[PDB]
C-alpha cells in the first residue's frame, strides 16, 4: 500500500496449512507452513524519458519456535534497483529474477503449488544473485507486443554446489496479440569446480531452455510451457544420501482456469518433470501430478484457498520421491 | 501508524539496561536489552457483515553485535489473517496468542517484567505456532459481556522439546460488567515423544488452566490470576543439566496500578510459581517475587520506566533458580 | 518517506558489484555486494521544550542464497530513543554511534570505501551496543557554533573479544564557523578479560582519539583526519591465524569533492592507517590508498557511482593485508 516519487511498502500474512499422510513421503509435506512476506517497491521519474526504480522483499517464516529455530527459511527474495529511459529499455543490477522465469511464469499460477521447475538459486530459472537484466517492450516502440530481454549471471562462489553458479547469459523473446502471448527463453553458465566434484551431474556448463504459450482473456488463462535443462536441474539421491544435478530433465507443464465475478477462481492443472542419464539409475520422474484447486477472493486484500496435489509419482520411485498427495489450505490479508 | 482497507505500519524502539549484581545469579540479568519492534497490522471491510484482517509483528534485537552473534533473539512473534462475520465470530490461523493468554492477559501489566507464566511456544499460555482461533463477543450479540473463545492447537514436532507440542484444544470464557471482569480459560494437548524421553515431566499428555479477575476503572487497575498445569511448563535443573518439565505447577499473580492525569502510571505485584513432583527433588518455587514500578506516559509515542524486582526466592532453591533482584530502565518511543 | 508526531519509514536497494583480480588478495573482494536497508526514525513534540524520538535501522543482505547461508552479514545497526530537551541537550540510550566517529564523520563521505578507522563494535569509533550519549549544540544556547558531547559505553561481554567491551567514557567538541568547522573526540574503556587472552595486543585499557577539520562551502567539501589508538584497533594475522589488537596504530584520512549542479560528484581521497608494535612483527600498514571515484545524481531518490580504491599496500605487508585495488559500481534507490 502506497507510503514525484512512489514508494509503496507491501506484504501479506498468509495462515497456511498442509496435509498429507504421516508428510515424509509426500509431495509437500506436513503441518504448520505460515509465513509472512513484506517489501517496498519505488519509482521515480527523473525526467520525461528516465525512470529509476528499487525493489526488496523478504519472507519471514511463521511456523518456526520464538527459540534457536526462529529464522529457518527466512530469506530476502528480491533486492534490485535499475532505470528506465524512454523507448530504450530498462536495466537493473540486484538479485532478481532469472531470465528463463519469464517463460516459466506461464503456468506458474496455482493456489500454492505448480512452478515446480523454477528452483531458486538455480541459473536462470528462478530468484538468483547477480543479475544484470536488460528489459525490452515493443522493440524499441517499433512493434507493439514484441518484447525482449536479456540477462548477465555473475559467478556466485558460495558454500554449496546447490547455491552455486559460474558467469552465464540468458535471454528471452515474446509476442502477444490479442490475448495470446507465445515466449521463448535460453540461458547458459559456467559450473563451479564445487558443482563438478559432486557424484550426480556431468559437464562443465549448465543450460536452461523453455518455450510458453498462454491464452489470457475473457476470464480464461491457459497456459503451456515445455523446457529441458542440461546440468541444471538440482537432485538428490535420498536412498545412498547423493546430491547433485540431473545431467538431462525433459519438462512439462499445463494449467487452466476461469474466473468468476463472484471471486471464484478454480484451477486445473498438470505438471512433469523428468530427468535423464542420472549417474547409477538412468532416466527418473522428479515431479509428476495432477492439480484441482481453488482460490476464492473476496476483495483485492483478503482470499483463501485449497489446493489439491494428485501425485502421480509411484511408490517406486528411484531417488525417493515422494508418493503421497499434499492437500494445502490458506488464508491471505495481503495490501 | 496508519499507513475500504485499513493498513497499519506500527513499531518502537526500546532503549533498555537492566541492572543485576554480577547478572549470572538474579532474576532478569545484567546489562544491555535493547530492542525494537516491527509489524503491521490491517482490516478490510468485505461487505457490511464481513471484515478480513492480518498482523505480523517481529523481535529485532539491540543488543547484538554487528558480527557472527548478529541474530541472537530476533524472530516473528505474530502471523496470522482471519476473517471476522457479522455476529457469527471471528476466525484466524497462524503463530498467535494461546486461549490461556485470554486469562494470563491481566496480570501481565508490568512495566517490564511480570506474566511469568505466560511462555512463549508452551502449549496455551504463550504466543505458540499452528493455531485455529474462533472468537465470539456478546454470545453472537444476545448477551452484552459475555465472550468466549475456543482454539485448535495442531502439533509441532520441532527439534528441541522444549519448543515443540502434539495436537490439542483449549478454550476460555469471560464476562465482563462495569469495570468489573472475570474469566476462566482451559487446553490440554498431547506430548510429543522428544518431550517424553526428558528426565524432567511424567506423562503423555499436558494442561493448562487459568481463572483471572480484574478491576479496570476509575484510573485503578487491580487483577488477580491463579492457574495450575500439568506436565506443561518448562524447567531446567542447572545443578546437573537436566531439563524437561514439572509435573505440576501452582501459579498465583497480583498486580495493582493507579493512572495520574499527568502520566505516572505506579506498579505494584507481587508472583509465585512453584512445581510440585519434580522429580529427585520434590517441590520447588520458579518464580517469586514482589516488584516495584512506574512508567511516565509523555504522551502515546514516548514513556520511560523503571521495574523493580525484590526477588524471594532463597540462595538455596533446588533447582538453581537465580536470587538477586533486578531494576530495569527503559525508554521508547512508539508509534 | 515519511508515514504531533511525525514518523518516517526509510530505506534503499543497493545493487553493487566489486572488481578486484582473482579477491582474496585485494582491498574490497569480489563480486556480487548487493544489500538493501530498512528503517524508520520518528520524532515527537511532547512540549514546546521537549520533543521525544527514536530509530531503528537494519541491514539486509542481497547477496546470499535463500539457502543456509541467508541471514550472512544481516543486522540491526541502529536502535535507540532519547529525549530532547529545550536548550539542556539530548539524551539517548541504546545502539549508536560512539562518539569518535563525531571526527570521523568528517572523512566519511566517499562513494563506497573510506572511513575505514571506523571499526563497528570498537569501543567509541563506530557504531556500537549499550551506549547512553549526551549531546548539545551552541553550548546551552549561549555559544553558536560550539556543541559537546559526552558518552557512556556500558561493558559488553561477547563471545568473541571483537565485538566486546567494558565500561569506557568518551566525548567531543567541535566549533563551525561559516563552513569550517573544527572537531576533537576522546574515549578510553576497559578491556575485557577475553580481549586480554589474544596473542595481539597488550594492556588492559583502550583508547581512541581523533581531530578534525573541514571546509563545507560552496559547492566543495574538504576534510581530514588524525588519529591513534590504543589497544582498540582490531587485527589480524592471517600468516598464522592469529587475532587480536594493535598496541597502537596512527591513521590520517583525506577527502576533496566537489558537487556540480548537474548531480556529478567527483571524490578523490587518501587513506592510512598504521598499527605500531604489533607482537612479532613490529610496525605494520593496516590501510594504505588514494581513492578515485563519482556518484551521480539523478535526483533525491536515485543515483549511481563508481568508487575506485589505488592500493599503496604493498604485496609483503607483514600480516597479510591484501594489495590489489578494487572498483565499485553501484546502482542506488532510495526513500
Ligand atoms: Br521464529
Ligand atoms: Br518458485
Ligand atoms: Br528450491
Ligand atoms: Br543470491
Ligand atoms: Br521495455
Ligand atoms: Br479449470
Ligand atoms: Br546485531
Ligand atoms: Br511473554
Ligand atoms: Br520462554
Ligand atoms: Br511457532
Ligand atoms: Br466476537
Ligand atoms: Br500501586
Ligand atoms: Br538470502
Ligand atoms: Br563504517
Ligand atoms: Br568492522
Ligand atoms: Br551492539
Ligand atoms: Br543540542
Ligand atoms: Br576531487
Ligand atoms: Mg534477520
Amino acid at each position: 500500500a502506497e507510503i514525484g516519487n512512489k514508494v509503496d511498502l507491501y506484504g501479506k500474512a498468509v495462515g497456511l496449512h498442509y496435509f498429507s499422510k504421516g508428510g515424509e513421503n509426500s509431495y509437500g509435506g506436513n503441518g504448520d507452513m505460515t509465513y509472512a512476506r513484506l517489501g517496498f517497491k519505488g519509482e521515480t521519474q527523473i525526467n520525461s524519458d528516465l525512470t529509476g526504480y528499487g525493489q526488496w522483499e523478504y519472507n519471514f517464516q511463521g511456523n518456526n519456535s520464538e527459540g534457536a529455530d526462529a529464522q529457518t527459511g527466512n530469506k530476502t527474495r528480491l533486492a534490485f534497483a535499475g532505470l528506465k529511459y524512454a523507448d530504450v529499455g530498462s536495466f537493473d543490477y540486484g538479485r532478481n529474477y532469472g531470465v528463463v522465469y519469464d517463460a516459466l511464469g506461464y503456468t506458474d499460477m496455482l493456489p500454492e503449488f505448480g512452478g515446480d521447475t523454477a528452483y531458486s538459486d538455480d541459473f536462470f530459472v528462478g530468484r538468483v544473485g547477480g543479475v544484470a537484466t536488460y528489459r525490452n517492450s515493443n522493440f524499441f516502440g517499433l512493434v507493439d507486443g514484441l518484447n525482449f530481454a536479456v540477462q548477465y549471471l555473475g559467478k556466485n562462489e558460495r558454500d554449496t554446489a546447490r547455491r552455486s553458479n559460474g558467469d552465464g547469459v540468458g535471454g528471452s523473446i515474446s509476442y502477444e496479440y490479442e490475448g495470446f502471448g507465445i515466449v521463448g527463453a535460453y540461458g547458459a553458465a559456467d559450473r563451479t569446480n564445487l558443482q563438478e566434484a559432486q557424484p550426480l551431474g556431468n559437464g562443465k556448463k549448465a543450460e536452461q531452455w523453455a518455450t510458453g504459450l498462454k491464452y489470457d482473456a475473457n476470464n480464461i488463462y491457459l497456459a503451456a510451457n515445455y523446457g529441458e535443462t542440461r546440468n541444471a536441474t538440482p537432485i538428490t539421491n535420498k536412498f545412498t544420501n547423493t546430491s547433485g544435478f540431473a545431467n538431462k530433465t525433459q519438462d512439462v507443464l499445463l494449467v487452466a482456469q476461469y474466473q468468476f465475478d463472484f471471486g471464484l477462481r478454480p484451477s486445473i492443472a498438470y505438471t512433469k518433470s523428468k530427468a535423464k542419464d542420472v549417474e547409477g539409475i538412468g532416466d527418473v520422474d522428479l515431479v509428476n501430478y495432477f492439480e484441482v484447486g481453488a482460490t476464492y477472493y473476496f476483495n483485492k486484500n483478503m482470499s483463501t484457498y485449497v489446493d489439491y496435489i494428485i501425485n502421480q509419482i509411484d511408490s517406486d520411485n528411484k531417488l525417493g520421491v515422494g508418493s503421497d498427495d499434499t492437500v494445502a489450505v490458506g488464508i491471505v490479508y495481503q495490501f
